[PDB]
């Protein structure tokens, strides 16, 4: 499992979380040196248990798919809760057994879906460490509506950092004080699997991509991704996507 305590946090102990969660995703393989995510793995090894406390200690256990770094559901206290999908049902055969109730959550997991249910789209909704707190303490208690929104924080805050170096960056920015995402983030979150797909892509292209992924910059302006000497893939991406699940 990974651990992340709100309490005391700070950009370094956060920094750890992010790193303890990236080594806890197994691949046999770097592809231009950043590791491979696997096509599948059978059974409950699929799920890693991510223990996320509040800054007054209370937790939720998160289960995530090491095949894509998807979150599928959680644990608060006695009830497990699990997206609207059969990835999550399939999940629920595996983990949070021992809860004394199972709620599906009346969405699926992804993006445009979460930003319906929750009233925002991801661009006006801060993240940061305090956002992540007020997520935790959001999803301890049912309450559909609230929850996609501290969803749409938890996903960006563990999984979208774990991918990408930038937004585990921007994350510790906001340690102490919360910030709607940069245009870059949203741009690297909404690219990975394309990036993922390219960058194996190039591995028999001489390190050309095969179509060219148009990004945003950390300085806000609109970028041409060709080829794996790019910094995106030479600094920042971290986890590739399977092309088998692609
Ligand atoms: C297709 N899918 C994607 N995700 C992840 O859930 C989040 C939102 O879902 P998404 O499908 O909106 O992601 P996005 O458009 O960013 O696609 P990507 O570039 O391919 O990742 C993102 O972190 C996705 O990586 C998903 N998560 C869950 N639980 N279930 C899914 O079916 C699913
Ligand atoms: C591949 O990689 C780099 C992208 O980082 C490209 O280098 C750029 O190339 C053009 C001129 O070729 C310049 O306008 C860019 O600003 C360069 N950037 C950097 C950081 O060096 C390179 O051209 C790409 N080429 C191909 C053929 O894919």
């Amino acid at each position: 499992d990974v651990s992340f305590r709100l309490s005391g946090a700070d950009p370094s102990s956060y920094g750890m979380f992010i790193k303890d969660l990236r080594n806890a995703l197994p691949h046999t393989e770097k592809v231009y040196n950043i590791p491979l995510l696997l096509p599948s793995v059978s059974g409950a090894g699929r799920y890693l248990l991510m223990h996320l406390f509040n800054y007054d200690g209370n937790t939720i256990t998160v289960a995530v798919d090491v095949t894509n770094v998807y979150i599928m559901g959680y644990l608060a206290l006695t009830t497990s809760y699990f997206f609207n999908e059969p990835a999550a049902d399939l999940a629920s055969q595996y983990v949070f057994r021992s809860a004394r109730r199972k709620i599906t959550l009346p969405y699926s997991g992804n993006y445009e879906r979460l930003q319906i249910a929750a009233g925002k789209p991801r661009e006006k909704i801060p993240i940061g460490l305090p956002a992540l707190d007020t997520a935790i303490s959001t999803l301890l208690h049912y309450d559909s509506t609230a929850a996609a929104g501290a969803l749409l924080v938890l996903i960006q805050t563990t999984a979208e950092a774990a991918r990408f170096k930038y937004i585990e960056q921007q994350i510790q920015e906001r340690a102490y004080r919360d910030e709607v995402p940069s245009s870059a983030t949203i741009s690297l979150e909404n690219s990975w699997s394309g990036l993922s797909k390219q960058i194996q892509l190039a591995q028999g292209n001489n390190g050309v991509f095969r179509t060219p992924t148009v990004l945003v910059d950390s300085k806000g302006n609109r970028v041409q991704i060709t080829n794996v000497t790019s910094n995106v893939v030479t600094s920042n991406i971290q986890l590739l996507l399977n092309t088998k699940n692609i």
